[PDB]
């Protein structure tokens, strides 16, 4: 479960990841919603 905890600190560093490209789509100038210049 302590290997666990450091997945879900990839899955946790993903997800802050994927709320990172919310920080960024939540500027819908941000058209594309892919692998783009800013990811």
């Amino acid at each position: 479960e302590e290997k666990r905890a450091m997945i879900e600190a990839k899955r946790g560093e993903d997800l802050l990841k994927a709320e990172e490209l919310a920080a960024k789509y939540r500027a819908t100038g941000t058209a594309p919603k892919k692998i783009l210049g800013i990811f």
